[PDB]
């Protein structure tokens, strides 16, 4: 099975903690890394004050279950998420969100797939476009087409 999985980490430098999940991203069992999109670097939601994100899209072969791979991916964010801040540990900075899983659509308490919000994300949908420009959600919508509808601005990479 594909999954498609959304980095995000909004740490003033992000791309060492980035990394850093990349790699665990590997080492999940009886699963591996197809494709990496580029690091984009996107203004946050709300308030300007605050940094810059930077996000990207992962494609993961896996034969794993869903909620098994969601356990691995929070895993990894409570492991890898948080930076030490000198005197103490810095709050959580990145998020690892399950885009896609296959062809599946999952609504249950710990998990909804298609991710409930991607639609409305050009900082979710644009790095997925680089790696997968033909996909298909499960409904039958085409995410070249909600772009095309949108017109969302294409993102600066980081
Ligand atoms: N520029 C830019 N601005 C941004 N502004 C705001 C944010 C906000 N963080 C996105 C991650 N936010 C928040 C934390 C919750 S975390 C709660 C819960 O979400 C549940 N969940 C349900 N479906 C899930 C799924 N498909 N993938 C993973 N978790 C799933 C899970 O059980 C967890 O307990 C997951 C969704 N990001 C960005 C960004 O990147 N870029």
């Amino acid at each position: 099975t594909v999954a498609y999985i959304a980095i995000g980490s909004n740490l003033a430098s992000p791309l060492e903690q980035v990394n850093a999940a990349l790699k665990a991203l590997g080492d999940i069992p009886e699963s591996h890394i197809l494709t990496v999109s580029s690091f984009y670097r996107t203004p946050p939601l709300g308030p300007q004050d605050q940094p810059d994100y930077l996000n990207a899209a992962v494609a993961l072969e896996t034969s794993l279950a869903p909620e098994e791979l969601l356990n691995h991916t929070q895993r990894i964010e409570l492991q890898q998420g948080r930076v030490r801040k000198a005197e103490r540990w810095g709050p959580r900075t990145l998020d690892l969100d399950i885009m896609l899983f296959g062809n599946e659509v999952i609504n249950t308490e710990r998990l909804t797939v298609p991710h409930y919000d991607m639609k409305n994300r050009g900082f979710m949908l644009w790095p997925l476009f680089e790696i997968a420009p033909e996909l298909v959600f499960p409904d039958g919508e085409m995410l070249r087409q909600i772009l095309h509808t949108r017109a969302f601005d294409k993102l600066n990479k980081w």
